[PDB]
């Protein structure tokens, strides 16, 4: 049982909490974007899976776009509550959430909210230049269902919450 | 029970393993050098306590001397096995151990081993200059029961394993 505890300490890479939702979960991470679709935080088979960080994101300080995935569970668990952000009332009352990494906590300031079925541009993690990230931000701001008070520049860094399972639900916020 | 999991994710700051010992434990940490003398990794009252990192050590990259504490338990658990290093045969066969932090793993190269009852110079964590850490290293090398092949300079950084409860047992190694 302490073998399982050592496993958990490598696998769990953070914590996520959004007030007034079920989303209050450990963030897991493996070598791909698949294992934690099908396993819980104890590494046992489970359809609900876990909340998990994209395998490409391994540097908080430099990653321009860190992506966290979870199922849109029909029982309302995992990332089903991301859809509350399509209700304007909820968004105004919850402009931020908290994201812990392995080091420390951030209060993320949401600036874009949308659903998407076939346009997955938002999953880019690699930006040769600072100018490439500003093109990215322009595109995803335009994809948003709201115009945001929050301005954000190619100099900022962001975090993306996304379902992974018709359309995905996506929330993006400024670190 | 997920409230307890969130607690554990802030409290557990690393992992320690020394081959051929019981020492294969999570490293915990609180705001002082006392809580984890009396509580286990689930934060429940327990005499064995936990293995824990000195509250003063909060920066892997700059801390010249990171100290990890555990009880010298009479049932052979926790840090009772540190005393195996007074047997030369064991030390030759185990010149290193592994220390995980919140970020990553190190293979620590042991360079000093001793018991101490009243001379606690080794617990210094603050070194104004690089010259102060070289004075420190000179003192603790002299305190060692062996002369070490491993040389270490004021430019290196170290990790200290120590019991905490007649004498403490102390192992110090190069990062
Ligand atoms: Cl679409
Ligand atoms: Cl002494």
């Amino acid at each position: 049982a302490l073998r399982d505890l050592q496993k958990l300490n490598k696998d769990m890479v953070g914590w996520l909490t959004i007030i007034d939702t079920e989303i209050d979960y450990p963030i897991l991470q493996s070598k791909d974007n698949d294992y934690y679709l099908h396993h819980n935080y104890k590494n046992e088979k489970a359809r609900a899976g876990s909340i998990f960080k994209d395998y490409r994101n391994t540097n908080e300080f430099l990653d321009k776009n860190t992506i966290i995935y979870g199922h849109n569970m029909k029982d309302g668990s995992m990332f089903a509550d991301l859809r509350k952000y399509l209700d304007k009332d909820f968004l105004v009352a919850h402009p931020t959430f908290s994201y812990e990494s392995g080091l420390t906590n951030y209060e993320v300031e949401i600036f874009a909210v949308y659903e998407t079925t076939t346009d997955f541009y938002y999953i880019e993690t690699e930006f040769p230049e600072t100018t490439d990230f500003e093109d990215y931000l322009q595109k995803v701001k335009q994809q948003s269902v709201y115009t945001s008070n929050v301005k954000v520049s190619g100099k900022d860094r962001i975090i993306t919450l996304s379902t992974c399972d018709k359309g995905r639900m996506v929330i993006q916020g400024k670190l």
